[PDB]
């Protein structure tokens, strides 16, 4: 339906933390994945530590209260809300997952990357190339930049 942010300046909270990750891996690994959408589109990502911020991010097991269990390791890596209020927005990891920042299964900086999408109106797209494509594989990340066909995405949303 075309649902979109309507503001460019939006917040974030990081409400629990993995135990596989120090917090400021975490904190690294959120604040990069959204950086790499906010360098190709109008977007600007503000950190709260509390209160009622556009997008929540936490960690959670199988049924974690909106209707979308996770499933254990593997399969389900997280999911994330379309733009909207309330939950709209929002991003759920697997806790049950090994979250690394290395090529090992799973890096959380790609996957939050993914979810980002989604989270500012993405869908999926069929370029195997794509940050967007429906299935996770790792790429070197100490570099990493959105790919062009997601780049073309957040553009034709928010200029
Ligand atoms: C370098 C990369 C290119 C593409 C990457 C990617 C692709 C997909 C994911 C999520 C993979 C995942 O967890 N998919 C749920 C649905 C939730 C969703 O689609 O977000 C399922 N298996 O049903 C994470 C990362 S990483
Ligand atoms: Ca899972
Ligand atoms: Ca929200
Ligand atoms: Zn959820
Ligand atoms: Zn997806």
């Amino acid at each position: 339906g075309n649902p979109k942010w309507e503001r460019t300046n939006l917040t974030y909270r990081i409400r629990n933390y993995t135990p596989q990750l120090s917090e400021a891996e975490v904190e690294r690994a959120i604040k990069d994945a959204f950086e790499l959408w906010s360098v190709a589109s109008p977007l600007i990502f503000t950190r709260i530590s509390q209160g009622e911020a556009d997008i929540n991010i936490a960690f959670y097991q199988r049924d974690h209260g909106d209707n979308s269990p996770f499933d254990g390791p593997n399969g389900i890596l997280a999911h994330a809300f379309q733009p909207g209020q309330g939950i709209g927005g929002d991003a759920h990891f697997d806790a049950e997952e090994t979250w690394t920042n290395t090529s090992a299964n799973y890096n959380l900086f790609l996957v939050a990357a993914h979810e980002f999408g989604h989270s500012l109106g993405l869908a999926h797209s069929s370029d195997p190339g794509a940050l967007m494509y429906p299935n996770y594989a790792f790429r070197e990340t100490s570099n990493y930049s959105l790919p062009q066909d997601d780049i073309d995405g957040i553009q034709a949303i928010y200029g």
